[PDB]
């Protein structure tokens, strides 16, 4: 449902106005309309959306999530050649290469620093542990010492992870989705100094991107925690700041998940070629990332060319000093059940309302959990009549020949009582609904009779002339009325809970 | 007891038939002749004959029993440089490593996969706790669900592993070789399964390699369970297969241990260079690898160049998908005891002349079991009579000066009834027998004599003639003589069982 | 300490050398720098650097230094980017601890086999073949081998090899819960060793100069020592070669490897100079240089001078050995081990005791408890404030608590009492111990009494001597008797608790 066009999503934060005015540079060379949008959640909605075979031709974001993404087959494998891919670090293609498969263009290496007030703050902290008194001081002037979104864990795992905590050991080659580190000892230092913070009102638990970003450039605080994109808000508010290394805690340097933005090509987009040529001979240039730069900084770009120019700059730099301290996200399936579970962890502990224990505790659990077996897109979990049948009351697989006669005897006592969820072929234009079921029919579906507009038709019959020929024909369906004034339903197309 | 050529012996299911092919353009190169062989349990023979300084002087097996063999220093470290070793994936080298050393080539790795005919099972299971409900269906139209074979526990290993079991676990950096987990939980869970199909008549106990191979290729059975090997004969069978994951038990992977086909060179070859020319510059190139590999699936091999190209094939790629659900066996020398103790087990469990239980627990004792005193080398494991007298009435070691008379006040008593095994010096060309002591003599077999054809000699002497001087001249000898004619055995020759 | 420069480092290395270094430091600056070597200074340092006392500079494996810096007796070294980068990266590691960077890495080092070509042209390859090779060389008026056996050091490798270990390096750090001195392959190991002593192979007194001096004078075809070693060997004469330790049970032997570092002392008041003479003296080609011809580093941390120097085959089989083994920790915790270690192998060795009993005790102490780096003494003693507040208060005491409200239980709690009294330093006194009888009827500002016909209160007193009470307000403790009383400060006194 993608027309010939391009339609991109990129991330609020990010400089979607500069994204923009490389479309139109593309669009006044190609004629091809370039269209970008900034959705809320749309790490999230994307593979909603693409799932259905909709969303943008391109999706921007940190590599992270095109693991999954790939897996879910949303994505498609870019095409550059040796010549493109020579102009890029490699490190920055490790970060988008998926099973083997190339599954996105990196475009940036992005990593949190501590940004701080210089008129304020001259020589800002070196470690976490000495912030409580610097608060002191800056309270007595009206003002505080540190102010970050405590709403993302993302800006609050460097802290976590500094002294031990991690997401998923990396062993000898990849990643043990078994092995996660948000419970271990010094995850929770960590976490815990966080709650003191909070509990000893040197920080506010509720403090999210937005009121932290607009206090620091208000003045208001010495310290934030953010990354490059935000400077340029910065240097709109004329504030005198900084960006050095992000403060120790117990001597460690936090460890903030380095990020690689990336674009992926939809794999259901049908401007495919469109997209990569937009892509590696308009964005990926040192003009293009120009332009997307100055409307908000990307950080260190992937292209060696403009990266090499702008590597003079101290705020790259320590972005890159920050990175270096810390390390790349995996970009595996688990992700998001990691930063999911880290979420809730982070909020209610810094909340009270649950014990960094607690919080933990339940972040190892869901950090670990397994998938669900796919193909179950229900809650409470869903199951084919069919297969509800076979397993357990037929105890035998049922197929074109099956005769239910044979089992009526225990088959209705275990029908009766019964919900069921029928949902009609797709083409019939109608919707699922939930009927009780009374029992099984007198007859199978293609002896199984009823009459309209004057003519007598079996169900059977029916469904062939529907365009839907039951599979199962022979069955004797779910009776869901009543004795005379029966409403009969093919097993087939019906499902239960448990 | 060998030539100045090549003699390599790789397993019967293998290409030898291609592995050959690439020998004669050896031949064609080097004029040294090459000759393939492929001998019943060489995994077995191999160790006996290469302990005489005989056998082939390449040896084609899996990798975990090559660890036994360098141990038992039946083979030889193979010497490829860095050029070499980069043109293989290093995990398959690792495979070959034993005590730092390499100790085989690498040639490719295998896993069992669920094999099925698509014309009768066009959607394969997905778990084994669905196959008895399948079976059912296909024994109505005179077919079985399931077939693989029962008397090698390679192939029920995926099963009993899935959920918990497994061999030596794998402790900080190696294989603890105390923690032996084939008698745990999960195990049991698994071969029980497996016993209730056989029970429930869905499979047979009996069932072998061959008899599910040509059930399958003849169409009477839906699903096997194999390695790449056995696709070319499905090939010739014309049967429609699909290969893909074995099915889950309790929701878990199958996990089958994975195998590393490895040639190694015979630690008493002569022609360890021609060998690792032939390995080197033959085998392990895409044309040495296609020629075996279009013979019989070699699966994913070793030689990245190679397997490159063949990585396309969802054979191959099911193959290392359940690969990624197993692990690669180990390669420590204790493997041959493991696999023999599972192998036991899981036929006997299967026959019901034994529960998974008692089975297991042998299993775990086998696995688990100490190696003993490398001293006593038969069986019965018999006493020498001088230990004996040392530890049960000297209680202290005995020696060329030992004097029984100290001891004969209690020797003596100690001695009454004692039945021993006299068993005289090889040279002898004479039998062991079965005495009853009656006693210690009177004298040391130096000084203890008896006279023959008209001549007085002492034991110690007459011994010493017949080429055994004796260990301790100078000890008293056991009497055996029934009545007052009295028999001297000298203890070093006797033993109790 | 003065306005120069005293360094220590063990006399095993050059010394002679350093002091060059010194020399040349002293012609330009002025500032003259004198190098001592005492005994069991890793033991000494510690000792007098608690005092405030102890040489500018400190020379060591990086192995101490980590529990240096917890004792808070190194200062922070301040090399820039431009410095550190005049050297390997891992040469840093070893001396970060808590993230700091607490001494100047100075060179790689690892315990090597040493063999007399002459007589042992082809050394083994293998512990296990070294008896028979004693028996050759026995029956030539010789031994196989000989090396210190007195330092756990130079037996560790062999009790390694196959397993021991010292803590188990766990997703970043070491695991002080986890010590493996006490497995199945530590056993084996020292085993091995007992045996060869027990099969008189080797002699279990044996200790670094018995060894030394024998294979020097060509008694014994093999040692066990350090690139330290090598000059005098060279003065020997001895044809000697350098090569892989033996393997144990097929494995290779696993030294732990140390890194030679400097720490500044953290007392130092010539931080500044030490450093100067650290990273423009010593710490070049020049400098290294003329420490490595008196006796060799090894595998010096400077890229530029470890790079000529890399063509020495000694110093590879030096690399070869620190390949096969690993690095040692720096934690607190490597003493105990070392300590526990050491008694250890010893013991075993001289049959005193048995590998298993040895590796229990190890085991045991080496898995220590640390306390608190705050308690410098023993017995461990409470402030007697403190002691209020947490037993009997149950609340913080300050500038205004009156304790008049707590009399009725106080009075019971302190009835019996021994505490430790002890004035402040200016008092030119000492420390007592005293019973309490109870509290004072009032605070020390109103507690009164008179000398040479004056009154003054306690509270004054103490403020007329320079030491203006914490808390004049708070009753003191009776120390005295009936109207008989001495009145004590509570902030001046503790207690050591029991059981
Ligand atoms: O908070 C978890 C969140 O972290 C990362 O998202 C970053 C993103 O990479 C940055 O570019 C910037 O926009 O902020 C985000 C956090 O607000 C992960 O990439 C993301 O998946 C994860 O949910
Ligand atoms: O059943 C125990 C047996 O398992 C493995 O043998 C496999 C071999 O690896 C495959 O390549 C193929 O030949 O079939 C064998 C089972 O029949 C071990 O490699 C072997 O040592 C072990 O005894
Ligand atoms: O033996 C225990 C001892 O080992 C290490 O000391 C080594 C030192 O590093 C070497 O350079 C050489 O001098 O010999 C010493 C052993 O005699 C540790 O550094 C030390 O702390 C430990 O006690
Ligand atoms: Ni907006
Ligand atoms: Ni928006
Ligand atoms: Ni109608
Ligand atoms: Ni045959
Ligand atoms: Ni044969
Ligand atoms: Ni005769
Ligand atoms: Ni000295
Ligand atoms: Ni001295
Ligand atoms: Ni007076």
């Amino acid at each position: 449902i993608e027309e010939g066009k391009l339609v991109i999503w990129i991330n609020g934060d990010k400089g979607y106005n500069g994204l923009a005015e490389v479309g139109k540079k593309f669009e006044k060379d190609t004629g091809i309309k370039v269209t970008v949008e900034h959705p809320d959640k749309l790490e999230e909605k994307f593979p909603q959306v693409a799932a259905t075979g909709d969303g943008p031709d391109i999706i921007f974001w940190a590599h992270d999530r095109f693991g999954g993404y790939a897996q879910s087959g949303l994505l498609a494998e870019i095409t550059p050649d040796k010549a493109f891919q020579d102009k890029l670090y490699p490190f920055t293609w490790d970060a988008v290469r998926y099973n083997g498969k190339l599954i996105a263009y990196p475009i940036a290496v992005e990593a949190l620093s501590l940004i701080y007030n210089k008129d304020l703050l001259p020589n800002p902290p070196k470690t976490w542990e000495e912030i409580p008194a610097l608060d002191k001081e800056l309270k007595a002037k009206g003002k505080s010492a540190l102010m970050f979104n405590l709403q993302e864990p993302y800006f609050t795992w460097p802290l976590i992870a500094a002294d031990g905590g991690y997401a998923f050991k990396y062993e000898n080659g990849k990643y043990d989705i078994k092995d996660v580190g948000v419970d271990n000892a010094g995850a929770k230092a960590g976490l815990t100094f966080l709650v003191d913070l909070i509990k000893n009102k040197h920080m506010n638990a509720d403090t999210d991107y937005s009121i932290a970003e607009a206090a620091f450039n208000k003045g208001e605080t010495a310290m934030t925690i953010n990354g490059p994109w935000a400077w340029s808000n910065i240097d709109t508010s004329k504030v005198n700041y900084g960006v050095t290394v992000l403060p120790t805690f117990k001597g460690q340097p936090s460890k903030p998940f380095v990020g690689v933005l990336s674009a992926g090509i939809n794999a259901a987009s049908p401007n495919k070629e469109l997209a990569k040529e937009f892509l590696e001979n308009y964005l990926l240039t040192d003009e293009g990332l120009e332009a997307v730069n100055k409307d908000k900084p990307l950080g260190a770009v992937a292209l060696k060319s403009y990266e090499e120019e702008l590597a003079k700059d101290p705020r790259i730099a320590a972005t890159m000093e920050n990175a270096q301290k810390g390390e790349i996200m995996p970009n595996i399936p688990q992700m998001s059940a990691f930063w999911y579970a880290v979420r809730t962890a982070v909020i209610n502990a810094a909340s009270g309302r649950q014990t960094v224990d607690e919080a933990l505790k339940d972040a190892q659990t869901n950090a670990a959990a397994e998938f669900v077996d796919i193909s179950h897109k229900s809650f409470p979990i869903s199951m084919p009549m069919i297969e509800y049948l076979e397993r357990f009351s037929l105890k035998a697989k049922i197929n074109n020949t099956t005769n239910l006669d044979y089992s009526r005897r225990f088959l209705e006592p275990f029908l009766r009582g019964i919900n069921v969820v029928y949902t009609p072929p797709q083409s019939f234009q109608s919707a699922p609904r939930v009927y009780r079921v009374n029992g099984l029919s007198r007859a199978p579906a293609s002896s199984e009779t009823f009459e309209h507009d004057g003519k007598k038709v079996t169900i059977a019959s029916y469904f062939h002339s529907r365009n839907y020929p039951l599979k199962f024909p022979q069955l004797h369906c779910l009776n869901v009325g009543s004795s005379i004034k029966s409403i009969l339903l093919p097993i087939e197309l019906c499902s239960i809970e448990e």
